[PDB]
């Protein structure tokens, strides 16, 4: 989404994990092999996908998880991550950059619980059904 302005002050995360499921257009898990710095405020992460859930814009391998990315991340202040640690990443797709991170991205580290959690938010749809 291209529609990602200049780097806030907001260094903070908000909402459900359902909700922000669903508002992501890009939902994974990866270990950070590296980080490297981009334009603006902003900072790349190297990743191995570890797993993934939503990939509504990665013309991803035949052979599914295990290749790798650099999320884009328009913010080096937030949301929180480290280097040689494992995440889960709910962010957006760029169709002409790959995966984009910005600080609307809600990122804890990686756990079975979420991941099990996410898979079956993957595989119901998302509550939200209004008229």
């Amino acid at each position: 989404s291209p529609d990602a302005p200049t780097c806030p002050k907001q260094c903070r995360r908000t909402g459900t994990l359902q909700s922000n499921f669903c508002a992501s257009s890009l939902v994974v898990t990866a270990t950070v092999k590296s980080m490297v710095r981009e334009p603006g405020e902003g900072l790349a992460v190297t990743v191995s996908l570890i797993g993934a859930y939503k990939t509504g814009g990665l013309d991803l391998p035949s052979p599914p998880t295990g290749a790798s990315l650099k999320f884009y991340v328009p913010c080096k202040q937030c949301p929180p991550m480290k280097k040689g640690v494992s995440y889960l990443l709910m962010g957006q797709v760029e169709e002409n950059r790959g995966p984009v991170l910005p600080p609307e991205s809600f990122v804890v580290l990686h756990r079975p619980n979420q991941d099990q959690i996410l898979t079956n938010l993957s595989k119901r749809k998302c509550p939200s059904q209004p008229v």
